[PDB]
């Protein structure tokens, strides 16, 4: 494959200045006979008070559903002993996985994650790599520290993850909002914004492009292509923060009958149905992907990875060395053991069960919106991916709109309070509104929304909450 | 009833002060409130977490076979953490909770044990102290710089110190002004004089690895800690005690091998009395932050430590943690909680006493070998009372090529390093650890070298082989 473009000009001055420890240049002499190596700081693994760790995990192909009790034939016991000799093959024995080591990641874990990445995403340049993270939260903080200096500008979705904005605000990085419709970023308006751009270009575009938080939108293949062309034309990176990528679902249909027939029935059909990632389009190497186990296995793993071109990933590693250092050896050893026990085939089985479970929740959620929410003042886009749904309301139709000084946010607050009074809580959309100006600034409404999740609660309680939300909209809008 | 700490919020960076809670925190109160269907969150379903159980085999108090004895037979205890609270022994963090998103402060069972531990050892002398989790001292140091420093601010560091700690400061544009040391650590009299003359904005804090100092192997005496605390109070800066080696304190070195066993701590009371007072034990004002870690006590791969300090300063670390590291591994915290609660405070003290015995013996063999093999004509050594590092100091001015080297001690250091490599032994040159920096604006404005070794990394037979090789290297270069 071709080499990626040289994008080291997009690194921050601070990232570029980062150095390896001066004790790197005695590492060669480590574990090399003839030399008694006394120049290091490693504690003795002999004292690590963990002889083995075990977990009980479910068994592919998860035929009883991924939520089935982990018992009987749906229970296998994985074991990571301290010594390599005591392990089945391809494990990270605790004497090494609980020892300081390469900030890039443990070799068995990285090998598995690299194969997964290439199998799904077919990275179309030669010099790509994967490094470990302790989750997309830390990966995001590190991304800002690698590509942004104080006063720099990034592009964000005009509604996005509040935590992502808070990280940007703490590093003094301007978050200029990119206009969305119910299907996400509008490529025409991003092209227009960049065609007129005054002063230093934004360093990158930050996108939760699958199951977007909070809109529940997913960028179509067609919008991803157009946004990619903009990033190549104006020379900025795309950061795809993709913890919800494997919460893609069957397309929603009003027709209940035509649902059981829709499910994917094998691995090659599953992999073909997945929306192309930005990394799959990234012939230039200007995409950095933040991947996580948090929504796939468990948030408490504190384990993810970063996909991108070797020379940009090398700067993240320098930062990792003097910040988070490395993920938990327990997390990385146990994830390695689970993924190798399942193998790629069982991990694919797991992702297919995840797809089936979320497809059903979304079906129940959207059936309930269609049923209970009054259509005269509302709309909804059924999500194709993610844990989130939204309800859009025409605030201008609230009977107190004039008394509220034509302020849509007073209508949002009144519907919020009414929802709580009816015994249901959604997240007001305005809470996710991104604000920012470039330095210097670029030359220079009535619809509100609420974010819900169908991932959290039992589906009987999801229907109870949404009927109550329907009542709250009816009471407030006088229908 | 202890005093309140001083209000030190004026020492926070403007950036830290401006950090906010998630707009979503003010709907958490409705979470799991009866009558509310809570659809406002983003927690995935614990029903799918593919871990029914995690277990570990750990050694058994009082570790009478030594902390490194095989974990088998009576020296094997199986701890289990089930997914469901009902399946666990008491005080466990069931995987349904430990593997779910949670308070960035920490899991309450782990915090409770580590707070008890902290008070039992350090007796924090103000009321409004707390502890929060970290993913180790590396991250807690990165966080400390982001909490108390803006670009162009100044911190005080030990003249020779941890290269990773300086790399972290350099990355944040924080100036590292070196504080003069002798073989016993920071010289308080010189630090007081530096501060008495100080022009421009005061340093935000002093960064010290005060016990088993990297790389000097020094430990500040109780007396130096007192004098240094007084300077921090008088000039109003914080003390960041980065203390991963606190529990590698050892018996005082004596040449008399016969005297060693009788002098050793055996009991919990003797142990708690032999430990050097922490800065937090002195910290009547609440101007100390302690970075604590299990990396040198349990295993580096836990990626679990904690931060000790006054409530209002730790809350700012928590805001930063929420949008950086988030939380330590729930496997790490759940297994650490299980191990610590199974051993209890009594078993944990037993472990720390075994650790003290193990390190004391490694240090005895290392220093006995230095005494035996390193030529005394051009060398000296300070036996450490704590840590994993020893040093050998050399008078570069006595090297026969000193004139040929233009009286550059660093050329004598390079020559000894190369000769050591050629004799088959490798130590870390002292100059590699030297800190440099100037305040903004700058303050108005040596023949000895040293090497750092560790006695913790290799079997003790190989350590003696290595230090005899280093003696040969010093004898060859100095012509002795
Ligand atoms: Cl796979
Ligand atoms: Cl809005
Ligand atoms: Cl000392
Ligand atoms: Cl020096």
């Amino acid at each position: 494959k071709p080499q990626a473009k040289d994008l080291t000009h997009l690194l921050s001055n601070e990232s570029k200045a980062r150095q390896t420890s001066p004790l790197k240049g005695i590492f060669k002499y480590y574990k090399q006979p003839g030399i008694t190596f006394l120049g290091g700081g490693l504690p003795l693994s002999d004292y690590f008070p963990f002889e083995k760790v075990t977990a009980d995990i479910p068994t592919p192909s998860f035929s009883g559903g991924i939520g089935a009790p982990i018992e009987g034939e749906n229970k296998t016991t994985i074991e990571v002993f301290k010594k390599a000799a005591d392990n089945v093959p391809d494990q990270i024995e605790l004497a090494r996985s609980l020892q300081y080591g390469s900030t890039f990641g443990l070799p068995e874990f990285l090998q598995f994650i690299k194969e997964h990445t290439d199998m799904v995403h077919k990275v179309p340049y030669e010099n790509w790599d994967v490094i470990v993270s302790v989750g997309n939260t830390e990966a995001w903080d590190s991304t800002l520290r690698t590509f942004c200096s104080k006063g720099d500008t990034i592009l964000v979705e005009e509604y996005t993850f509040s935590s992502a904005l808070e990280s940007a605000n703490g590093q003094g990085v301007n978050t200029v909002p990119v206009t969305m419709d119910e299907f996400g970023i509008i490529p025409e308006k991003l092209e227009e914004l960049m065609s007129r751009w005054v002063g230093n270009k934004p360093k990158f575009l930050y996108t939760i492009c699958t199951g977007q938080n909070p809109t529940g939108s997913s960028l179509s293949a067609e919008r991803r292509k157009q946004i990619y062309d903009i990033a190549c034309k104006y020379d900025f990176l795309i950061i795809e923060d993709e913890p919800y990528y494997f919460l893609q679902m069957e397309t929603y249909t009003k027709d209940k009958a035509a649902r059981e027939g829709k499910a994917v029935h094998d691995h090659d059909e599953f992999l073909k149905a997945l929306v192309p990632s930005f990394i799959s389009l990234d012939v230039e190497g200007r995409v950095v992907r933040l991947d996580s186990f948090s929504k796939v296995l468990a948030p408490g793993l504190r384990l993810g990875w970063i996909v991108g071109q070797k020379d940009l990933l090398e700067r993240y590693v320098r930062l990792h060395e003097v910040s988070v250092q490395n993920p938990s050896g327990f997390s990385e050893a146990l994830a390695n053991a689970l993924l190798r026990k399942w193998g790629h085939s069982g991990y694919l089985d797991w992702l297919i069960g995840l797809r089936a479970e979320y497809t059903h929740k979304r079906d129940v959620a959207i059936d309930a919106l269609d049923q209970f929410v009054p259509k005269e003042v509302s709309s909804f886009n059924p999500p194709v991916a993610g844990m989130f749904f939204t309800v859009t309301l025409d605030a201008s139709k609230h009977p107190k709109y004039k008394e509220f000084l034509e302020d849509p946010l007073k209508v949002e607050a009144a519907v919020h309070e009414q929802a709580i009074k009816q015994g249901c809580l959604l997240a007001p959309g305005s809470w996710f509104k991104a604000e920012g100006q470039s330095s210097p600034p670029q030359k220079n409404k009535t619809h509100i929304f609420f974010r819900g999740t169908y991932a959290a609660v039992p589906l009987d309680q999801l229907v109870v909450g949404l009927e109550k939300f329907g009542k709250a909209v009816r009471a407030e809008f006088g229908l």
